[PDB]
Parts: C-alpha cells; structure tokens; sequence
C-alpha cells in the first residue's frame, strides 16, 4: 500500500475541495502520484462536481466516484429525494483501497463534515477512514466558531483512533481581520497548521494555482507524506 | 438543589439566548421559578448583553453574570485583548450553585459552542456541566451542516456522561424549505426535539413572545423539568 489521506472539514463550504486540489498539486510537484476519490457527489443538477474542480486546478486524472445526486442536499437527503439508496460501505472502502498503491497519495473527499452519512447503513467518512487505516486532514475556517468546531472534529477523530494529519485553513481572507488572525494562532495551539489557502484561489488558472499550492504547504511535509 | 440546564449550541449565533428566554417564559407560565445565568459574556463594547435580552423578552428578573469582555471574540481572545484573564472553573461553578434551589429551573448559557474555553486551562461548558451535574439542552440550526454539528456535539456530551435533555431548533423558517424540513426529521431521529422557535421571534413583544413560548414546548416536558 501507499498513503491514503481522508480530507474532512468542520462543515460544508470550508474549501475541502480546493484543499484536496492544492495538496494534490503540491504532491504532484513533488513528483508524487495523486489520486482523488469523491465517492458521493450531490448538487449535480446545478453542476456541482468536486472531482472536476480537482482535475482543472491540479491536473489529477485519477478521479474516482460512485454516485451523483442532482439535489444540492446532504447525501442521504439527496438519496431520499431521488428515490435511490446510497452506495454500500464496501463499494467505498474497496474503491479506495483499489486506488491506493505504493508511491501514490490518495485523497478522499467526503461531503460536508465528518459525521455526515456517506453510505448504507448510516456509515460516515470517519468509519471509512478507519476501514482503510487513513489519517484525517481537517479543513477549517478562520471565522468565529472555528475553534469549537475544530475541537469537536478532532475529538471525534480521536474517539475512533483516526489520526489527525493536521489542519488547513481552507480560505484565508484578505485582509485577515482581528478574529481570523487570532484564530490562526489558537488553531496552531491544537494541531499543526499545514497551510492557509488564500481566499479566492478556486479562481486561479492551473499555472497560478500550482504556484499557490507550491508555496502553501511545507515541501518536506508534502514529500514526507508517501 | 433544583434543576440546572446548560443551554448550549452547535455553534455561535444559533439562538441560545432566545431559547433561554423562551423556555424561561414557558416555565414561568407553568408557575416554575427560573434563574438565567451567563458566566462568560463577550462583545459588551457592542452592547451584547444576553442576560438583559432574556430579561427583555421573558421578564426574567433573576439574571446572573460574572465575566464581561468588550470585544466580540472567543472569550480567550476577548480576555487577551482587554488585558484581562478568564475566570477560574470554580468561580463559574460557584456562580451557578448559588442560584440552584429546589423548585427552580436554572438555565446556564455558554459562550458560543460546547467546547469554547471558558476558564483556564481549556475548561469548557462541558466540564462545568459535569461539575454542577446539569443536563445539556443543545440548540441547533435547520441549515445545511447542522446534522454533522449536532452529532459531533452529542458525541462530545456523551464522552463525559453529560446527559442530553434534548435539542431545540433555534430558528425555524416559515415556510421551511426542502433542506429545513429534511433536517428537522433527521434531527428528530437523533435526539428529542423539544421545540422549534419561529424565526424572528426576538421581534415579538411580551404577550406574543409568551404565547409563542408556551406553544413552543410540550407542557408536560416543561412541568417535568422541576418537581
Ligand atoms: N482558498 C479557497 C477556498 C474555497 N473557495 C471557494 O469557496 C467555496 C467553498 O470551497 P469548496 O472546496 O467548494 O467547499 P467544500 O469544503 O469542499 O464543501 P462541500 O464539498 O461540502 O461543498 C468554493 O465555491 C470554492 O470555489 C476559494 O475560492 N478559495
Ligand atoms: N427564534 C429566534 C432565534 C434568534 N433570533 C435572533 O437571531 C440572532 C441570534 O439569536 P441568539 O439567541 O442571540 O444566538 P446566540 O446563540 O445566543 O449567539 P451567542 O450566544 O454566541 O451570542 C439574534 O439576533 C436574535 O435576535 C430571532 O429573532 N428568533
Ligand atoms: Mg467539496
Ligand atoms: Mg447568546
């Protein structure tokens, strides 16, 4: 096997997907092979497609998915609305373990936060991370409330002996502001901040995104991933 | 003693203060004596005073505060920015125990979500809840992401054997969209949903707010909070 990382977040819209892309771009620039798996995608009627974003921003081609629900709802809600079950636990775990290989960094993007339902019956990204021995990268905000949400997520991680690989601030505002600046230090007191991605990066072209990503993570850590 | 409920939430801004007032109002109309306590209060330089707001909506006169910081930040940050310190754990617990009394419902509103630091070192409303043997009423949203936040919070409550007294949806939109309705059902499957306060409730005057409050909760549950 190689390195499987699950990329989770304290909530939805924290920039989990752009963090996947940024880490992918960095790791690829370290000459590491990257695959990204998004098992379940919602919001497909309006063009939600997080694996496509990873393809565009980072040029990952190993992009693996199992289900697409039109509604921009939580997966189980989208499933109920669409009239179809979620994927099975086995489908998810085995698709992921089949992507994994020596030399490869495999990022797994859930939907929303850590405890949202991803497969039948009521199994979460946390469970998946356990089944494949992956660590968790926690994408966080710099906004008021991020501390509570982070401590909650790291506690849930530890409760199932899922390791915490660090935090990434999904979107670093400009100018920061007093609350965001204070939160970045506090966040650094509970886990290793790996990067803070400038707000708006999702709009860069691939060259600029690759440059951003190269400068956002510690190169030694990234290399040290696989 | 009496009954102590901590009134916590899935995050900041979810409606904790308004729930304190609404449950206080319903319990008062049931003839139950209510104290509301706000040990760590931030944002005073912006006029944030949660105790005053409970008094304004519910007429609760038995309001107890302790620490007040000017900036609208996490208490640790507001304290560091004012040149002040956070209270000690036993100061907070002392404040709560002095209110407790047979026949009284004592609501304790936190600062933000359950794991915010209230006292050094890293003392939270959960530790305080264990100290005063309270149950936790968890205020949640109907918005996308609320299931995850709710489950995380309950898991953190059960981690220390702090009992969950139920959830309250702080702000319930009328009409509820697809996302709101769905979340309300799922929340009803995770824990007892005790009330779902209508959005904008802070705009109702004394009589309308008291009507809303009594209708919001199960009469039997409110009466059952205190013997
Ligand atoms: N440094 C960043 C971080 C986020 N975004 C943008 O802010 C939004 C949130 O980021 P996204 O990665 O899509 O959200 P996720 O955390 O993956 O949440 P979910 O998959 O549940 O939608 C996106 O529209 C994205 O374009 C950005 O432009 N620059
Ligand atoms: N049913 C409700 C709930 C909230 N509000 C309003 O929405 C905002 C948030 O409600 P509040 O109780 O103050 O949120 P809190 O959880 O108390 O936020 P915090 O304690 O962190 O300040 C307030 O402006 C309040 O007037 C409302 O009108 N009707
Ligand atoms: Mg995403
Ligand atoms: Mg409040």
């Amino acid at each position: 096997g190689g390195t499987i990382l699950v990329v989770t977040g304290t909530g939805t819209g924290v920039g989990k997907t752009v963090v996947c892309a940024a880490l992918a771009s960095a790791a690829r620039q370290a000459g590491i092979d990257v695959a990204v798996c998004k098992p379940v995608q919602t919001g497909t009627a309006r063009g939600d497609d997080d694996l496509a974003e990873v393809g565009r921003l980072a040029g990952v081609t190993q992009l693996a998915g199992l289900a697409r629900y039109p509604q921009p709802m939580a997966p189980a809600a989208a499933a109920e609305h669409a009239g179809m079950a979620l994927p099975a636990r086995d489908q998810i775990v085995r698709l992921i373990a089949d992507l994994d290989r020596p030399g490869r960094l495999t990022l797994v993007e859930g939907a929303g936060g850590l405890l949202v339902e991803l497969a039948e019956p009521g199994v979460t990204l946390r469970d998946v991370a356990v089944d494949v021995a992956a660590a968790a990268l926690v994408v966080v905000t710099a906004d008021l409330g991020t501390l509570n949400h982070t401590k909650l997520t790291l506690e849930a991680l530890a409760a199932q002996q899922v390791s915490c690989a660090g935090l990434v601030i999904g979107s670093w505002p400009d100018p920061p502001g007093l609350v965001a600046a204070s939160n970045r230090s506090a966040l650094a007191r509970i886990a290793m901040v790996r990067a803070a991605l400038p707000a708006g990066a999702a709009s860069l072209d691939a060259g600029d995104f690759a440059a951003m990503s190269a400068a956002a993570f510690d190169r030694n850590w990234v290399a040290g991933l696989v």
